[PDB]
């Protein structure tokens, strides 16, 4: 049985990832930072459809100096656990304006490359240097036509998004695949009002709706699936038509 | 049961897609131009497993004054055979090199661009016209790092990428996801020197080895699949990290 | 004294870029179509300006029997008139709807395909054949976010930005650059009534105005000078920011 | 007079720029880090052509506590000196390899990412607070094509990337452009062998040479330009179709 680390996947997105990737056999590791009684609730669900296929991991992925140390110990955990780790999704982000005119800025800058850039490509680093083993990380559609006030976050996806071809590129002689989904409107934040919700899904060209958790991990399964056993280094983007629309 | 349409379906990768859609339920059209015994064993060979489930149709896709009538013929053919198209897959391709600096440049053009941008064109036309629906265009990854001596092929591909993201917009309404599947290194020439063949594979980052058509009708067949139900205007890359290496 | 050829120079962008290369010691030949008053127009004025400086050349570039015979006398012309072409600037394009859903379409994308893209190919060939030489083609940054019910232009575009990079590689040893530049929101249709003018204005991020067929020209100036001597194969966006506007 | 701050402008392509843009009627504020040296050489030697044409500023662009503030002071020397700053040239920039299979890990991601891209967006963003306004961003035409082993610096250039669309969207209404250059093969390292160096230069397509320092100046010099007042968002590349060229 292989093993999956999953960030940040004790709920919504992450949520679906981790139990899609278990109902196809795998046993995975759910990481997360806060929603620490969500990734319990995931995690006894899960042991209870077979025991001993999924363990917890808590950890902050911001830049700091505990950083390299927490994401060598996230991997580590799949290896104690279950002594392999065959598939890593890059799912933890954190998400919030920054502004250029007008929490501290460097305080940003930490907490939204560290979790959206810095940490995945320290993970990628220790899950390649302790070997069908593939990486998919989880960009933004979106960052093309940069929504404004989040400039720190695009960069930060931006980032990602050279961590996966170069990952790919470096990791190919490894047999390991390095490849990217990237949502366009998908899970809406939940205290987002009703009426501003159906204004964002309204803009979907594609059924004017926002993309559903599970069509996303679809998308994902598929990435680590054998049916893409020649695929690295690519982004499947997952969007409904919305990056095309024009403004 | 769905049906559908595949273009240059008789032999090498166009075969392989038939085969793949028709083991998952489909009725295939196969399309063919100049491989009518080729064809003629596919169907004949397809039938024998489920009755009627395969036909054949002769049209040459290059520009003239019949491609806007051969295309709709050919779309045609699936509802006068299965009373439906669901899926239309563009594989049909004229290559060969066509150099800047010293057959009819005139007629080369006709015959690159039609069957690689005008007929999809036409038949999409048609397909969306006479109604899970999609169409997936073959568009090739390395035409960024444009091939010396093959500039009109690769203008037709361009065009063709420029008609997957038009055509998906402008068909999101009508509920019919147009994508694209791009191969890197896929089935060699047969004329080709083994050991040409060899500096060829070489070059890819993932194996040193090529696509099989196997491995490219999987791509097509993920974004046929309800799996996809969200997916349109992609491109999904099939290389093995070639378009990633530097010269 | 250098000499280069501006298609569809007659009036609107062409005939900015045709009195700027002018102002620079260019001899150029005006091309066009139907504007055959405008390019008189434009022809004296230019040598009164300086006697022999400027010529004028009929040619209609839809796809046709003719075009590579037409393209190739386009070409001879600036040989004729001043024994040299320095610069070829593919300025004409066609410019209408074409819905997939409901002029012939067989005559739209002869007419669309042939002066966007096939024309500028027979262009680029012969005026290499022939041969700071350097060919710019005229793109559009917006074909990106395909325009709805603009199809077929949209893939003549695409096709132009591939013979783009494609003839810059080939060329590259001929020592003969090939770039374009590709406006956003330039001179609207004359016709178009005010208001909606001014609404499409709104949408750009850089002053809420349109690019004045002058600042297109500079763009064009820069790319043929010596001071863009080692720029080949690349696109010059000028759109104000309009491209990076979210939906 | 305008002012431009030059960061990494002591020596070669930074140099370049600084005299550039001060032959142009510029006053420079020329930052530098170790090339004290240079630095005194060509401020004296500005301001013999010019007194009190030229300042000095020293300073690390790494990640650190006091990134911020050092960025704050970097542009307050202009206004100090100049009582305003009209350019910011982005040009600084750590690179060395950093394999992801086996100087400290955190260190490096401190400085390739500090120079690169956070000390950028801080520069960036005190220039628009104490506000022809226009920063110019020195991306990598190749970060497409990731360098074998240099992981880390190719993120720092993607995001870059993302830094000069998101802040030329945020800056439009403030009338600030932000664009980028983007070269290929430039100036090689100086502690390279000779043929080595010509085995870099034998891959350029246009003159098998790399790109002047001047001929980069040239590109920015542009940009800063009135010839570009419509010009934002964008990323010229200069890289004499290397690019393009396949593997
Ligand atoms: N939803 C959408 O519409 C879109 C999503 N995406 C991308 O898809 C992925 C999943 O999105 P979505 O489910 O909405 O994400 P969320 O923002 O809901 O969740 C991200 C998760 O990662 C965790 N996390 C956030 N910051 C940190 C940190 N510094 N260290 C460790 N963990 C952290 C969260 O905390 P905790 O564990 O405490 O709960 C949370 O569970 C993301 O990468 C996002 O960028 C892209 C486009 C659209
Ligand atoms: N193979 C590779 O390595 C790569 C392939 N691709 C793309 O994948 C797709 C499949 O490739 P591959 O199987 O090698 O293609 P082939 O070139 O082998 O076959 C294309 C097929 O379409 C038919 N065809 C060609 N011209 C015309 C025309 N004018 N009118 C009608 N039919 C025509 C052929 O004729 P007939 O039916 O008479 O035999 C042929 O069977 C193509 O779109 C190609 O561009 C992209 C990158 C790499
Ligand atoms: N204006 C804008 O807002 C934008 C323009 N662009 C691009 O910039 C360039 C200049 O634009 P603009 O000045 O508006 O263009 P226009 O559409 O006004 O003019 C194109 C010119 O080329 C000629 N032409 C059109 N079709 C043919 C043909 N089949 N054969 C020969 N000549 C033909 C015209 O005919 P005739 O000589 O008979 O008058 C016309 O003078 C174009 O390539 C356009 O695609 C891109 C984005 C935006
Ligand atoms: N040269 C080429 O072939 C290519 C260059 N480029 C890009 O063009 C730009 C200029 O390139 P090039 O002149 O070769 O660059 P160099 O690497 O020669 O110089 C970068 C400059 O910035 C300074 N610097 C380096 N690290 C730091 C730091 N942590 N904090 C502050 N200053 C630092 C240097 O130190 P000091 O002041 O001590 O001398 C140096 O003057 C760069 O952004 C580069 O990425 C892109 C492609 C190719
Ligand atoms: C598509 N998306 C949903 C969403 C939900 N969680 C996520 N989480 C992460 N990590 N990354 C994402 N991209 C993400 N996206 C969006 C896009 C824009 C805005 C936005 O404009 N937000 C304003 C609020 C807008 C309003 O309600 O008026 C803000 O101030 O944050 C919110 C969610
Ligand atoms: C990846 N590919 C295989 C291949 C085979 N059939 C195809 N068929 C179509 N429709 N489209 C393709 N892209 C395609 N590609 C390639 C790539 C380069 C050359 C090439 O350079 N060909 C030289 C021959 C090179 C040699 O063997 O010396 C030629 O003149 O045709 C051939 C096939
Ligand atoms: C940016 N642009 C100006 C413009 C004018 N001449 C051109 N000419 C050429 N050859 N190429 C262009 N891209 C071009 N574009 C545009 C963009 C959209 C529409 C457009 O949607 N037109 C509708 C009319 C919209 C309305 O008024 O309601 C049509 O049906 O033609 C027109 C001009
Ligand atoms: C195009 N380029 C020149 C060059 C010089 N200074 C720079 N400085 C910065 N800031 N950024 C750059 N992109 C940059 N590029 C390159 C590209 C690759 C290698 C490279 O492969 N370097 C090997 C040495 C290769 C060898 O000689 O064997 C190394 O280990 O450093 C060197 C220079």
């Amino acid at each position: 049985c292989p093993a999956a680390v999953i960030t940040g996947g004790a709920r919504r997105i992450g949520h679906s990832i981790a139990v899609r990737l278990h109902q196809q056999g795998f046993r995975v590791v759910v990481h997360y930072r806060h929603s620490e009684g969500a990734a319990q609730r995931l995690v006894a669900e899960l042991n209870a459809a077979r025991a001993g296929s999924a363990v917890l991991c808590k950890g902050d992925l911001s830049l700091s100096s505990s950083l390299l140390d927490c994401c060598e110990d996230i991997i580590d955990c799949s290896f104690r656990a279950f002594g392999r780790c065959d598939v890593l999704v890059n799912n933890a982000s954190a998400y919030y304006p920054t502004p250029l005119l007008p929490k501290p800025i460097d305080a940003q800058v930490a907490e939204l490359f560290g979790s959206n850039a810095v940490a995945p490509l320290f993970l990628i680093r220790a899950f390649a240097r302790r070997q069908n083993l593939s990486v998919v990380n989880l960009c933004d559609a979106m960052t093309d036509l940069p929504l404004p006030g989040f400039c720190v976050y695009t960069m930060a996806k931006h980032a990602l998004g050279g961590l996966t071809r170069a990952a790919a590129l470096e990791l190919a002689p490894r047999h390991i695949r390095v490849n990217a989904v990237a949502p366009g409107l998908s899970l809406l934040p939940p205290a987002m009002p009703q009426e501003t919700q159906e204004e964002y899904r309204r803009k979907v060209p594609l059924g004017q709706s926002e993309a559903s958790a599970a069509q996303i991990a679809d998308a994902i399964a598929f990435l680590v699936s054998k049916d893409a056993g020649y695929i690295t280094g690519t982004t499947l983007k997952v969007d409904g038509g919305l990056i095309l629309a024009r403004a």
